[PDB]
């Protein structure tokens, strides 16, 4: 049983033009994802909440996540990204 | 011996266009033994694929030249998992 | 009670170009981060500290080319920098 | 006094076009830097030597190493960089 990664990534950068989050759950359990957006003059939202099932790996549009809210275009924010159990996380 | 890097790395990212790269140091005396597993959204993950990276050596590994046990589907995100009996250096590219 | 990230980051590069270069930080805790920033040359001491506050809580973009207090930074000059925070903050230089 | 970064660092990729690495040296004393260039199909060749001194960044273009040999150009290589101080290494 492959267990790889970590349960916390945070990215300081993130920018919607008026964006991209690769997640890898390479181990036997569900991924319960939960990510938090930051911005640099109010209160973070979340948790926006979504599954990666085990051994998959899932593409994650910061443009499509909205619920709670859609995050403003043009606008600098960052994310951390929080599991029940380690993922891999790339920000292209 | 030098001894750097080590024996399991994971890559999130992957994408062949429609129709890329892992970089390998083996800076230590004894053969690496690679082992690639393919991870996709929507089906059970693909390997091993196999391959050397000789001692005291480097090895550009393109996704696209993997075929066995299976050619890695073009226009498709996938992520990859690269385990070694000896420590190695990965860098994607 | 959110501690992520480390209180000393050191970035290798730096160049700002012709106009007429940015770090972001992210303060994920509940305590504001005073920041302090200094800046290495090849060929010359190091110049700093250069002051700034990351509040709890939220996210800074710092423009490397805005840094003027104590010097500003010249153009066309590869530097380097090392931060350096009371708390732990999260350091990416997209 | 300021110590940061470690006295070894890999860089799996390089090519130099028919390829820069920046060092920095925030701690009081010189660093005396060794680099090891590798191969995919002959023996590594090395040290390259240089100093970063104390205090100070250094910029070094793989294509002005030629002491042992010049790296050739249009092959793929990869480094080993070790100090003897903690320094920081990134690649570009």
């Amino acid at each position: 049983s492959l267990s790889i990664g970590r349960t916390c990534w945070a990215i300081a950068e993130g920018y919607i033009p008026p964006e991209t989050v690769c997640i890898l759950n390479a181990g036997d359990e569900d991924a319960h994802v939960e990510i938090t957006i930051y911005y640099s003059d109010k209160e973070p939202v979340g948790p926006y909440r979504l599954t990666v099932p085990a051994r998959r790996t899932k593409h994650v549009r910061f443009n499509d996540l909205n619920d709670p809210a859609p995050i403003p275009h043009d606008t600098d924010f960052a994310s951390v990204i929080q599991s029940n159990v380690p993922i891999v996380v790339q920000h292209t």
